[PDB]
């Protein structure tokens, strides 16, 4: 995250860490809890990733320090990515991750709501970026949560800001007409997540954006909403 700030400890009770173990263990992407089995994250985060079995999730964690060999951890046992998806900049950047044992919710760890098809219409005012990604284009992992407040932009400002690519519908943006604070590598699969009426909802997935907090250059992020019947469809045994 660039330009954040230290997020306040269960701040951000459906934010995950999702480490790979391999060659050794590292923080690989962010995530949201969204059931007491599954995760919500970015389907690029899995580039490489040939079995789920060197996947670790971490939930209720604030400092990537906190996580020791002994910490617990939950298994991934199956890695769902959406169909269509090809590469964060082309769309579908989602993935679902069905973990092998239920979460149990507590202050540190909890479900963020899904977005509603009704709340299209909605004005998100109050809408954050979390994550342990890079402060910098060039730097690296974050120990501690950093958070950022970023305002959403209309599909037809970012595709503006984006003459060489198509910003579908099935995507959202955030970010500042002069830079300054957006999501970096590492915060991939993170949540982009907005209040409204008291009530945290998904509204995003991090996804990707043109280098790292630039100018005119919002950071896209999944449109969640229009993920809902496939959330759905993928997650109903």
């Amino acid at each position: 995250i660039v330009g954040g700030t230290a997020s306040v400890r269960g701040e951000w009770p459906w934010q995950v860490t999702l480490h790979t173990t391999s060659p050794t263990q590292r923080h690989l992407c962010g995530g949201s809890i969204i059931g007491n089995q599954w995760i919500l994250t970015a389907a690029h985060c899995f580039y490489g990733v040939e079995s789920p079995k060197i996947l670790r999730v971490y939930s209720g964690i604030l400092n990537q320090a906190e996580i020791a060999e002994d910490t617990s951890f939950f298994g991934v046992q199956e890695i769902i990515i959406h169909d269509q998806y090809k590469m964060a900049e082309s769309g579908y950047d989602i993935a679902l991750l069905k973990l092998e044992t239920t979460v149990n919710y507590a202050d540190s760890q909890r479900p963020i709501c899904l977005p509603s098809k009704g709340d299209r219409n909605v004005i998100y005012t109050d809408c954050w970026v979390t994550g342990w990604g890079y402060r910098k284009l060039r730097d690296k992992i974050q120990n501690t949560l950093q958070k950022a407040k970023i305002p959403l932009v209309t599909n037809e400002e970012c595709q503006k800001r984006y003459r060489g690519h198509k910003i579908t519908h099935k995507m959202i943006c955030a970010g500042y007409r002069e830079g300054g604070k957006d999501a970096c590598k590492g915060d991939s699969g993170g949540p982009l997540s907005c209040k409204h009426n008291e009530v945290w909802h998904l509204v995003g997935i991090t996804s990707w954006g043109e280098g790292c907090a630039q100018r005119e250059r919002p950071g896209v992020y999944t449109n969640v909403v229009e993920y809902v019947d496939w959330i759905l469809e993928k997650t109903q045994a």
